[PDB]
Parts: structure tokens; sequence; C-alpha cells
């Protein structure tokens, strides 16, 4: 009862489940902590993570406990087949799959909800993009009621659910383990300080030390991102719109500036600041808003630089306006050449051009394959962790009359992270110092924790 | 004028200081010039208890031009500088401070700001840094307390305090959290002592850095400061914690967590301590604020002409009760100490089984330097201005019996005052912040004037 | 004739040649200098480095003044097959692909001689290595009547060839190109940091941050690697044998140990200090010399190491051990997995392996594409300006008297180094200061002539 | 005879000595060759005349040279770079010394004559240890009839080197002399950690301003240079290099640095429009490390940033224009070492001036002016090496060898590298570093002897 394509491919996925494995010592510790306790004996899961070599490892946790899960995907290009075929050569079943129907995947989620015919049994939720919970809530009302808790770990999906639940029909608790400390750090800051110069440096293979470039936007990304260029020796420019941050960049040695002139942005010619533009080699984008680098500022540029994007949406750059007027021409799979002579007809070769990198997209994806598994074990033990709570408490059993005591949305506490890093810590080789009774008493904490309040911010 | 300083020849030296500090601190002239004629501190009574440096001397003349009377002291015994401190005493303003007092000075200086010719202050609010002048004023003189508005605290040891406070009900007028503000925790607490960290152990021991070896304890701002102020210098940097979360943190920074007891366990006998490891390290810096983090059996394992300071706010972070007891004392220069191990009665003059310590292990930073630069310290003073402007309004005293029930708690100030004072900063080193257009402003749901992040950001 | 994986690469490579071509402004500015004139009429040079992109420019470069040139691999996964396909649709013979063989290796070189079954008029020489120069005066010696000089890239080759002049073996000058400030420390500096790295990540995919590294000599390629791996994070030690690099690196920075119980080296298993070895994660030796890693130290490294050496010869590692006890398995191209167990046979589930890059012979191209455009642009204006100066002297056509006061190896002077580095300077839009009639006498040079004496050390 | 000194007082002997003996735990090769030359005295019947900084690290190279058998007497090489704690305690230990702290050029030039002239008349010395070139051009000037009997001279910085050659090349020198700069462990260690060392802590005594986000101008890019720079880099800022040598520049550029000139187009004539005034208007921190002269014209303090900071590094002090500041602007002093300069003019003076200037050091040495110096770790290896080169050169005996031989002695040469060898490694074991030994193997194939040296004498490090 599977729908992936090749299942015959299962060794080759298997032996790289075997290295990556080995650089995730997190799921490791949870499986050696709580083997022969088993904590998820009886539980059925169903849920759409997006399917990949450090997924198949994440399944292989939970059913290290007792548990029986039926899977899907949340997107449709994110599922490579060998590793979805080696746990489907398992005995779970599986039905993620590298289909590229868009109308398709949708029906592929109709088979994890109903076995044959019936529905199943469903206790925990293990949602990645909330199109499940839209489904169970919309569909099939009737099998809400035997659902401990559901798990969201997404971008604006929990804004979706929050606001769902002033509207009514949420009759289960959720856990918005997307606030924690361990999967922040490591998403934001950490991901890119490893990866933005490895793909700009396998894109375009270039030398950094002397450049100029400009960063819009200091934020979490922007900073993680900033300092993979002045380790390099490049003299690097940020700007940025809260002045927080723009205090933040300043302390830490960097300048700011604004390429609109006082800052204002009127939309004439007049507004740009070509003094600025005439010297600088590369743009990087960093903010989450729109049209941050308008058509205006492409014209005013220095030749041959570089331009590419880390936002998650693509409208950063004004593309409409660059493929209404120019013409573009390819280097190589992901590398484009753009010239400003006119609609078409260039030379093989000219002076008067710019470079992209990602066709103004993603570049952690179109260059690489993106975060390492060291960095992506945080976000997977907290989903592993959060079942854990969540299956104990059993919200479906309760009797009415404490139902509205207890249904809210929540996040994980904090008791639950601090296990997750100090097993981190146990995995590069470190020791962390067990407090006396003496000193636990003078800073009010236990010995087995929290150490720290709710407004603080590491 | 309350004449109490070492030395009063000194104030021109301070007034220099204070014209070119004055260039220094933008964010502050400009809250000066921009809040000059509402005077909002008519009438406001402030005590005060801080490091008595010439940062400290542009906040209180702020103060006083804005309509308020005050005094003042110093936080520690090894805070003060002489000529700040003569020359603001040469404005006709009363202080009382000094470097190099005793505890019963110490005392003094405090019995002293709270009291005036045997009758209690008219005090209406107080300024204190590291809460001994809130215990002092709660245990003793409880009758003025009532008379209180609120008050500012300044450090995290303080904060405890108040919380502890707050829990039992001990606590009778509200006080504001100003080291809370993200232009102080993340200002002050790192930037701050990664500035001055290495400046005091090179004007202290003029021993080269590189190439050598040290260990830091703790690893939340303060230590992340020190740790970039030590490795900076091409040092190689070790780190202890005891929260999952810093380690974490620290092994992403690049450094290396290590635990000086086998196993993390503290056993306490001469045996579980790790010596194999403290044989190699030349250099301690101790940042937990918590009490005996330097065990006495650790002392006595350590490398000869190994160093020793402190950072934290307390000096009980290291034994040094049990080397007054047991170990010889010898004099380097003022600040500086030579331990010689094993003996009491005397030391050879050519002994080599000693160790150096610096500052007695109270704070570092202040006693063998100056500190923070201005360019920090306005950060700082801008919150606890403004935290005492929106204090002044409330005239909690004056409410009845019903409000003040709704009204005893702690809190902060709101994002909108932080990102000024930010936005005022920023200008002063030269940079432009661009500004938004409506289109983007409803694209990204906010105002183009206005807080631009939600509170649980971290930031 | 020719032998190369596939040609009809040709139009991408041509545009990564033009994309190239921008990035080195002295080469152009010597090709625009000389091609008016042409003194290269009739000169033939036989060249042996890496064939890579900016080789092809440097070709390109060398035919603009009407030379005839012949080309082959210098190291066996070097090669860009693109570069040497587009270099051969410009009509000159070349033999070099990626994946050869070490007999395969020879039949390149026989050929590159051997023109349709005679041997080739040649001139000039140029070698990376001196391993084409031992078989130009090792089997037939009846060339060297008419080569002009010799010019050699790398420091071995240097040392061959001062061992061969020690026997007097040697029979034709040679110009030192190496020696050049604007090479030696600009190429082992400065291309090995910026390559080091990136060849790592492509092909292990691991988080450097927060690991613990070995780096073996402290040379200027040693400088360059260890301030390579300083940026990723990592934890890293230097170990040397000469006191004044010691130092040097004490004063940098580092920890200086030895894998050794006071350096002393015997040969038994009871003189290492196996716990130093025990937490070593990362190996990298840049010496250039023979047993830097002996077989002893193999067995007492810590499991899952990774193995790391960008030496131009494969001594530095006791290769002859793993391939008499221990058994290789491939995960991916210069890329295997080595057993500590035994030869026989093996289980994907044992945790006893080592992973090697490259098979343990240069990385910086084995597992990357090596230095970039910029850097090499440094070196190629050197060797294209020895280049002309030696063809100038004639020496193969002087009568005995002259030639017993030419067989010397020489330099090029102050001077010329100075206009490189001017032109390469302008490349980054900086301008250099002119010194005044009186500040040049003050100092003791002319205005515009060399400026530091012959024993600068820079 | 000892009580013939002048320094600051004598209190401070007690503090200087626990100093120094704390010192002496800090330097190891000097340790190294007291205690191995200290038995047989290879020293004995040396007169030596020294010229150098009165520091602590240069007691201890007093005491080294006097453990050996030696009768010295010194002075001092700078105005400001005196020690008031280390000249007392050298003084009372009985080495005659003649050193203090803001003294004028005529005391300076006082205790020069005074340290050679010993009791009115000429001292028979047979050694000479200038710094700077300073004493060595006073004999051919003044005293000709001393170069009979001396020896030889050492000589320690770059431009008394660069005094040295010039005088040899117009044939006037009379005495060989060493040079000591030209060591590995002198060029590539005292002149850039050092200088990395104490760049920034005087600034930092000296006006305690942040130095995060802030712009610097550092003006050559020598061994001086490079360690400025790299000084100034890690505390936060961004600095600006300029030069006039294309590879030192093209070095700057592949370090990190945007290379630029203070002019339009790097061609100078003395008129205000060749001045790149835009870039000039936004700098605050100015560093000269070149040696040359006016490399900091008056067009660039007429036009540089209002409130910002000068300093010089080098030598000498004509390195920038001093004197038009004499005469047309008014000077004022706020602490010592630190000064006051306003641009409205001379007379006028009023503390809320605005568009002031700052000067540190008075244009003289800051690190040794503003800070105490380097630290011991480092001139433990330039002190060696000077003590190995005044034992090696007292063997030769140039002064009673025949007139026909001695026009084959009168050169300039450098020390062989095997005792450079000695210095580093014995400087390597005082970190706790561990130098391994090769096997006959790689000793045959490397092609160098077991006991060193191991690199030729072109390498550059
Ligand atoms: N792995 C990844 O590539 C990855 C991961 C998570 C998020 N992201 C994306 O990165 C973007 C931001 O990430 P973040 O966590 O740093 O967000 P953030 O919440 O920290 O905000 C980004 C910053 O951009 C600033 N900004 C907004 N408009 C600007 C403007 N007009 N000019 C200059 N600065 C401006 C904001 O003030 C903020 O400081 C989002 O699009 C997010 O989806 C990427
Ligand atoms: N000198 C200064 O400039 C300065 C400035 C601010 C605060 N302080 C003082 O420093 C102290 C601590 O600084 P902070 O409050 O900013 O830091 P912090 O509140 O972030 O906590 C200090 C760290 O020490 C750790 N710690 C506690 N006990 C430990 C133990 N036994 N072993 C190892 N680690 C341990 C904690 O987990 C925490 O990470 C306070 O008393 C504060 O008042 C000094
Ligand atoms: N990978 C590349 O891109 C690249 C480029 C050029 C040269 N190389 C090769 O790298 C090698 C060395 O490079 P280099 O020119 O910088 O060398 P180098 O001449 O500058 O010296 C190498 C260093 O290794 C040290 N060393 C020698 N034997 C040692 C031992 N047994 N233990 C410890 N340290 C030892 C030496 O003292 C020296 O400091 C040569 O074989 C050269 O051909 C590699
Ligand atoms: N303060 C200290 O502790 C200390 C220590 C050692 C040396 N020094 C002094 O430093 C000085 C020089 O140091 P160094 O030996 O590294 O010098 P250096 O000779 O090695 O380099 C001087 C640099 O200045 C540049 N330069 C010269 N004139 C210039 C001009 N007009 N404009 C721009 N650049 C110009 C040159 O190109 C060169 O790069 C000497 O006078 C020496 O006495 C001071
Ligand atoms: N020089 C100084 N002037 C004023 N406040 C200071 C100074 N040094 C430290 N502080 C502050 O005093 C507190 C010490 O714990 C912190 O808030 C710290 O930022
Ligand atoms: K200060
Ligand atoms: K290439
Ligand atoms: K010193």
């Amino acid at each position: 009862d599977y729908k992936v394509a090749d299942i015959t491919l299962a060794a080759w996925g298997r032996r790289e489940l075997i290295i990556a494995e080995s650089e995730m010592p997190a799921l490791m510790g949870l499986r050696r902590k709580y083997a022969g306790q088993q904590p998820l004996k009886g539980a059925k899961i169903l849920g759409c993570i997006h399917m990949t070599i450090q997924t198949g490892v994440l399944i292989e946790t939970l059913v290290a406990l007792g548990a029986e899960v039926r899977w899907s995907s949340c997107n449709i290009f994110s599922t490579q087949d060998q590793a979805a075929a080696a746990i489907a050569a398992a005995g779970i079943p599986v039905f993620a799959w590298k289909g590229e129907t868009e109308e398709e995947y949708e029906w592929c989620i109709e088979q994890t909800i109903l076995k044959d015919g019936q529905p199943w049994d469903a206790n925990m939720v293990l949602d990645d993009g909330g199109d499940l919970t839209e489904i169970l809530h919309k569909k099939y009302p009737q099998m809400l009621e035997r659902i401990h808790g559901i798990t969201e770990e997404t971008t604006t999906g929990v804004h979706r659910l929050l606001d769902m639940l002033k509207n009514g029909t949420l009759k289960v608790p959720a856990i918005n383990v997307n606030d924690s400390v361990t999967k922040s750090k490591n998403d934001n800051k950490y991901g890119c300080r490893h990866s933005l110069n490895d793909a700009i440096k396998r894109g375009t293979d270039h030398l950094l030390s002397g450049k100029q470039a400009l960063v819009i936007g200091y934020g979490d990304v922007g900073k993680g991102s900033s300092q993979s260029l002045r380790q390099e020796g490049m003299i690097v420019k940020v700007a940025e719109v809260d002045p927080i941050c723009a205090m933040q960049a300043c302390m830490d040695g960097f300048e700011v500036v604004s390429p609109y002139k006082n800052g204002i942005n009127d939309g004439t010619e007049a507004s740009i600041d070509a003094a600025l533009l005439g010297k600088i080699d590369l743009i990087v984008t960093t903010t989450g808003n729109v049209n941050v680098c308008d058509a205006n500022m492409l014209k005013a540029l220095k030749k041959r630089a570089v331009v590419c994007n880390i936002g998650h949406f693509d409208n950063e750059i004004d593309t409409a306006f660059m493929r209404k007027n120019w013409a573009w021409e390819e280097v190589k799979p992901q590398v484009h050449k753009i010239h400003r002579t006119g609609k078409d007809g260039f030379d093989a070769h000219n002076d008067d051009y710019l470079i992209l990198l990602a066709e103004g997209r993603l570049v952690n994806l179109g260059n690489a394959t993106g975060h390492p598994s060291r960095i992506m074990d945080g976000s997977f033990a907290n989903q592993v962790l959060a079942q854990i709570h969540l299956f104990e408490q059993k919200y479906a059993d309760l009797p009415a009359a404490e139902k509205a005591k207890r249904l809210s949305v929540e996040v994980l506490p904090k008791k639950l992270d601090e296990e997750v890093a100090l097993e981190m810590v146990k995995g590069f080789g470190g020791v962390v110092t067990q407090l006396t009774p003496k000193q636990a008493e003078y800073i009010g904490v236990s010995v087995e924790g929290p150490f720290k309040p709710d407004t603080y911010r590491y």
C-alpha cells in the first residue's frame, strides 16, 4: 500500500540515513534515555512533515517508543523518493512522493485519514503547513473528539490557528513549539552563517576579500548572514528601518547607510543617491517586506554587480520591470545574465550588465542543499518531546466539566527545551556542573530547573 | 555644601572630562534640549547610590537641569573617581564618595545618604543600584516608606531582591525595572564588559595575553562580553556553565565547555577536583553572581602565578575569606596582591608558590579602571531618566487606599520610548535610517511611526 | 588528436571564460600591451601546470602574441572538462580529463612530447612539480640543445631543481617565479585560505562550529589553512618542527602540541600521546614531507575522523597501511570510508571507520575548483614577464664561452613586480599616492623607482 | 661614583624591585643565557655605553649585562619614554643612570653628554649600544678620538640602520657595527605584535573613548603599519590605509582594507585645490606609521573633521606638521600627554569651542608616551639578541688589530640564524608548546641537519 515510485532504491537511502543519523545526537540521546519506559505505547499519529533524509530519522525515533504512523507530505517538491522508499521498505506505509502534480497531493492526504473505508483511530496530529488542520476541521468533524493534541511547525500557520481559536470550533489544545529558543536560534542565526557564503561561492566562484556589499535588514537572518562576509575581508554596510537593530549594527562594527537621499522615498529619479551606488559590488536582501529594491535602484547601480535574496518571498526586487524591459541570458542551470542594452539583441560580450544568482528566489535552495544535519537537530526533538507531553494528559478522555479549563493553544514550557540543550551539549562532549543545594537556595530555583524566568531574552 | 571627598584640587580635570563627555552622549543632550521647557520633574526628590565615575556626573547634572534635587553615594568600595567627585561637589551639590574605603565607611556612606542633620530626608523617589540602600530603608527606617512614589533598579541582582520581597509582600512601593529595556540588557551587560575587561587586566598585570589559556565561569551577558574581550586578543578561552542553553550558545560561538569537578558533581571532598585541567589555566574570571562558585579546594590545585579576578557584583563568588586565615598576603601595588601558599607567618622573598589577586575579588573593571565609555552609558541613563519621568507623574503616595491595592507591582517601559532612544543614539554615529512608504507599512501590518516588533521578540 | 571527457560543454565553457576575463586586469593589461608587437613570434611552449579556466586564459594570452603551445594535466584530479574542451576548440591539442589513472597519467605526458610519431621542437618549458622535468632529463637529453629556459611554479619544483644543480646534471638556465613577492605572499597564503573550508563543505556537509582539528606545519600554506579553519568556529592546534614558526603560531593565538611524548619518535606503540589523538575530529597536513602521519597515529585516532591533505605528493599519509590491512567503501566521488576492523569484509552498522578526502591527494583541486581568477592573475602576470624576459636572451644559440657565464638560477627584478602590484591595486578602485621630490630624496630612492631594498622580508 | 645619578626620586625602588622580580619569570630566554654564561663570564673587561628607553625590561637587561661582568652606563633614547620606578631601582643597585620624564631638550642633551663624559674626562669605553643612531652620530661629530678604541656598535631600529647605511655609503663610518633589527625574532616579533598589543591601550587610557562604529585612517603599511591596522580592527573599527608602495598596498587590499589617497588623484602640488576635502571631513582618528617627512601636511589638519584624534607612532616627530600648530593656533592641556588644539585662532580661547582638535603625546611615541610599551615576553627576544650580539662582537678585538687587517673588518653584518633559532626555541617553552624533532629519514629527505637551521637565508616567513 505505497505510492512511492521506486522502492528498490532503499539501500542507497538506508546508508544515507546511517551516515546522517550519526550527526544528530539529540534523537539518539532521546532514544537511549527513554528506552524501556516506552512513553508512546499505544499512540497513533498522522503527519505531513516535508520528507527528506532527516525526516526518515525523525520517524525512526517515534517508532522506537512503540507508535504507529501513516505519512504524507506538506508540499509538492520537498520529497526525496529514495528515502521515502527506504521508509516504505520497513513496515511503515508511506504516501509521500515527488509526483509534481499539484492536483494530486490532496488526494494522497485522504489515504492517511482512512485505512480502508472506515476512518482511523487518530490520537495525535503532527502538522506542518496547517492544511491537515483545515481538512480535519472542515470535512471530518466527528473524528476531532478523539484527538489529544495537534502540533504545528511553520510561519504564519500558527497565526491562522490562533485566530481560529477566537472563531470557535477548535476543541483541542495545541502547542506552539515554533517559539522554542533552541529551534529559533538554530534556524535563523546559525544555519545562515554557514550556508550563505557556501551558496554564493558555489554559484559564482568569485573572490570576496576587498569588495563592497550592501545588506538590507539587520534582523535575525540579517545578523546571522552579515558576519559571513566581514570575516572574509569584505567591507560591509547595513540598511534598516528599526532603530534598535541599526544601533546593534553600529555597535557591532558595521556602518548604516540609506539608498535614498535623506532616507526619503519620494519615487522620483532625484531620490536615488547614485554616488554610493557607483561603488557597490553586491546587494543582499534579508527583510521580509516587498519592493525594497525598486526599479530606480537597478539603473543607477555600478556595472557587473551581483544580486541575490534570502527572504521567503520573491517580491523584494522589482523583477517585473526587469522582465518587461531587459533581456536575460543563462550561464549555468541556476545563474542568469541580464543586460541593460535593450529588449533583445545583445552581443557575445558586453560591459553593461548585472548578475542574478537565484532568479530572485531563495538562494539556500537554488545553489545548495540547505542547512546541515547538526543544526536541524533541535527543530526535530522539540516535536517528539511535545508529543510526549501531550500524550500523557489525555485531553480527549476527560469529561466535559473541564473542557473550557484546558482548551487553549500554548507554547512549550521552558523545562523541556533545556533537556534537548543538555543532550546537544553532551553530543559535543561538554560537561555541566550540578548545583549544590546551598547555591540553588541562594538563587531560589530547583536543582532540576528551570533556571530562568519567562521575560528573559537569551 | 557637604564637603567629603579625598581631595578637592582635582575639580578642573573633571570639568574638562565632563565637557568632553557631553559631546560623547548625544541622546541625553538631545533629551535635555527637547524636555527643557516642559520641566516634567518639578518637585522630584531622589536618593542615589551608583558607581561614582565621570559618566554619572552628566546624568546627575541633567537631573538637576530638569528640576530635581538629589543626593548620591557609591554603590561599591572601588567605584569612585576623585576628580569627578571634586568637580561635581564644586557645583554646590552634596555627595559622599571616594576610592579605597572600608566596609564601615561604606555603610556610613548610605547612612549619610538617607539622613541629614539627625532627621530623615523628605525623599519621594529612590534610585538604587545593588539593593543595599533599599534594605537600609526597609529595615531601619520604615516611617518614610509610605511617602515614596517609586524606585528605579539598575542591575539584575537588585531586581532579584525586588522580586523576592514582592513574593512575600514586603515590597510596599512600586518599582520600575530599568535593567530590562533592550537598550540596557543588550548594551551595558555585553558591550561594556567587552571594552573594559582586557583594559583592566592590562592596566593591572601588563601580561601578554596571546597564546595563554583562561577560564571564564558563567555564560550570561557578562560572560559573553568577557569572552569577546578575551578571544579578540588571541587567547584560548574555556567556559563553565550550569544552564544548558548558555552551554549550547557557548558551543555555537566556538568556545569549549568544561567542568572543574569530576562528572560535574561537586562532592566537596579534596579528591573530586579535576586537578589535571586546573594545572594548565593561567586566568580565572567569575561572572555568575552566585555564591562560592570558586571552591577552596580548586584554589589549592591551580598553577603557580595564576591570576584571579572577579567581574560579578558580589565578593562571595571567590573563597577570599579562606585565604585570609591560612595564607600570607603581601602587596605588589594598590589593588594588586601576591598571596604566597603554604604558610602564614611570612613569605620567602624569592618564593614561587604564590598567586596574584586583583581588587580582592570585587569588581575588576571599576576598581582597577574607569569602567565604561560614555557612549555606552548614554543608552542606560536615557532609560533611567525616562523611567523616572514616567514614575513621577503617578504620585503613588497620594492615591486612596483602594488604588494602592491595584498599583503595587513591577513593570517595564513601553517600546516606543526605547526606539526613540535608539534612534537618537544612532544619528550620533552619522548613520541614516530609511523611512517606509505607506504601502510597505500596510504590507507588514505596522504603522509608519511606532513600535516595529511584538512583545515576545527577543531581539 | 585529443581525448577529453566531452566537448559539447564548449559554449558554457566559453561563457565562463568571458566572465573570468573581467576579473584579471593585469593579464588583460599585458595582453593589450604586447598584442601590437608580438615578442613571442615563433616561440614554442610545452607546459604542464594544472588545466583549469585561468590556465585557458593564460593559453589565450600566450597565443595572442604568436606562440604555439601544448598542454597536459598536472594532477590526476585537477583538470576541468569544460575548460579543456573550450581550449581544444581553439585549435590547441590538449590531453586532460577527470578520473584519470596513474598508468594513464603517464600516457598524457608521453604524447604531449611526440607529434605525429616524432618528438616536437619545443623551445621553452613550463612545469608545476618537476615531474615532467625529470622525464626530460632522464630518458633523452637531445632536446636540451635548443631549449632556452625552464620555468617552475611550486616550491617542490625549486627544491628538485636545486637538488639536481647539486649534482651538476642541469644543463639549462631557470628563472624562479616562486620567490616573487606577488606570488609567494599571495598564492600560498590566500588561495588555500579562500578554498580549503569550501572544499571541506563540498564533500562533508558537516558543521565546523564547535569541533577539534589539528594542522601540521606552519608555513605560508599552513598559516592560510589555520586562518581558514578559524573563521568556521572550529578549535585548532598547530604542530611544528621549526622554533620560529612555532613562536609565530604561539603569537597568533594557537596551542602548540606534538603527537609525541616530549617530541621523541621511536616507532613503538608506547611513544604516542594517545590522549590527544582521542579527541581530534579533523586533521590537515600542510608540510611537504614524508611520513608526517605515521601508521601508529592512524590507529589511535578518535572514531569518525576526517583526513585532509593539500600536499603535492602523497607521502604525508601512510596509505600503504590502509591498502594492506583495511578496506574501503566509497559513498561519493573523492570520499571513501576506511574501516579499522579488517579488509576481508564489514557491515554497514559498524562504527570503526575513517573518512578520507580525495584519496589522500590535493583536496584543494580534488574536492573543489581551486583558486579564483583574481588570485591567479598575479601569478600569470609574473609568469608572462619572466617568459618574455628569458626569450630575448636566446641562450640556446650562443657559444660555449658565453654559455659558461649563463648557467644560473635568476629571478625577476623588484621594479617589474611593482608594476603588477600597481595594476592589481587599481582593479579594486584604490589610488596610490605619488612621492614628492623632497620625500623621495629624504628616503633615498628615485621619485618612482624601487622603494624597498633587496633584503626586505615584507 | 654610584651616588652621581639623577632620576625622579628614590623611594620607588622597593615597588620597582617587585616589578622586576615578577618580570624575571616572564622572560625565559634572557634567564637561560644568564644561567648558561654566568660560570665563565665572557664579558669581562667590557665598558658598555647604552641608549634605549629605560623601562623594567631594560633594567633586567642591564642586570643581565652586569651578571656576566660588564661595566655599563645608560641614558634615555626618548624624551618621554622613561619609567620612574625602574630608574630608581637600577640607580640604587650601583649602576649610575640619568633618566626622568617630562624633561626638555636641553636636559636631554645634558644627560646624553654626561653619560659618555666621566668626571669631566671622556670615558675609556670599549662598547656602544645605541637606539636610533643619535649616539653613533655624535661620536663622528664631536669625539672622533673615541673611535680608535671602540670595538663596535649595535643598532636596534630601522631608522638607525638606514643612518648607518648612509654613513657607510658616504665612506665616513670608522667602526664596524651590527644591526639586530634584521633578525627574525626582532623584525617580525617586536615591530608587529607589540604594536598590536600596545596601540589601542594608549588610546584607551589617554582618552577613554569607545572604538566601535568609528572611522580611522592609518598611513603607511610597513611592519608597524600592519600591527597598528590589526590593532585597530579588533576593537570594531572601520579603518582606511594609504601608501606609496604598490606591493604593500596590494597586501593591504588582500587583507580587507580600503586604499584611498588624501589628495585628488595622488598628485600633490602644495595647492589647497588638490586636497580630497570630502574624505577628510568625516575621519576621526589618524595614525602615521611611515617614518618619512611631511606625510600629514597642513591642508590635512586644516580640513579634518571636528573633534578628531591625532597620533604618531614613528620614531621622530617631524612626520606631522607641529610647527604650523605652534604659531598659528592656541594650545591648552587637559591631562599630561593630552592637549587641545583650537582652529579659531591663537587668542579668543574659550572652553565651549566645538571645532577643537585632540593630539596625543605631542607627536612622539604614543605606545611609550601614553602607555608603558611592549610586555616583557616580547622584549625578551630583542634583549637576548642584543646581549648575544654584544658577546659575539666583543670577542673579535677590532681596536688592537693592525691597520692593514682593519680595512677588511669594516662592514655591517647580521647574526647567524642558529642563534635566532636558539632564542626562538627557548621563547616557545615559556608558553608550554612542545617542538617536534626530526627522524633521520625526514632530515635526509628535506636536506637539513637535525640540529638546524631548517630554512635558507632568503626565506621571508
Ligand atoms: N532559512 C532562511 O532563509 C530563512 C529562515 C527564516 C526566515 N527567513 C525569511 O527572512 C526574512 C526575515 O527574517 P528574520 O527572522 O530576520 O526577520 P525579522 O523579524 O528579524 O525582520 C527582518 C528585518 O528587516 C527589517 N526591515 C523591514 N523592512 C525593511 C526595509 N524596508 N528596509 C530595511 N530593513 C527592513 C525589519 O525591521 C527587521 O529588522 C523573512 O522573509 C523570513 O521569511 C529566511
Ligand atoms: N561589572 C559589571 O559591569 C556588571 C554589569 C552588570 C551586571 N553585573 C553583575 O554581574 C552578575 C551576573 O551578571 P548578569 O546578571 O548580567 O548575568 P546573568 O543574569 O545572565 O547570569 C549569570 C550566568 O551565570 C550562570 N551561573 C550561575 N551559577 C553558576 C554556576 N555555579 N556555575 C556556572 N555558571 C553559573 C547563570 O546560569 C547565568 O548564565 C550580577 O550580580 C550583576 O549585578 C556586573
Ligand atoms: N595545496 C596547495 O595549493 C599548495 C600550493 C603550493 C604548494 N603546496 C605544497 O605544500 C608544501 C609546503 O608548502 P610551503 O611552500 O608553504 O612550504 P614551506 O617551505 O613554507 O614549509 C612548510 C612548513 O612545514 C614545516 N614542517 C616540515 N617538516 C615538518 C614536520 N615533520 N613536522 C612539522 N612541520 C614540518 C616547515 O618547518 C615549514 O614551516 C609543498 O610540498 C608545496 O609543494 C601546496
Ligand atoms: N613605537 C614603537 O614601539 C616602534 C617600534 C619599532 C619601530 N618603530 C618606528 O617605526 C618606524 C617605521 O617602522 P617600520 O620599520 O615598520 O617601517 P617600514 O620601513 O618597514 O615601512 C614604512 C612604510 O611607510 C610608507 N611610506 C613612506 N613614506 C610614505 C608617504 N609619504 N606616504 C605614505 N606611505 C609612506 C612606505 O611605503 C612603507 O610601507 C621607524 O622610524 C621605527 O623607529 C616604532
Ligand atoms: N563606569 C560606570 N558608570 C556607571 N554605571 C556603571 C559603570 N560601570 C558599570 N556600571 C553599571 O553598574 C552596574 C554594575 O552591576 C551595571 O548596570 C553596569 O552597567
Ligand atoms: K569611563
Ligand atoms: K577555476
Ligand atoms: K611594559
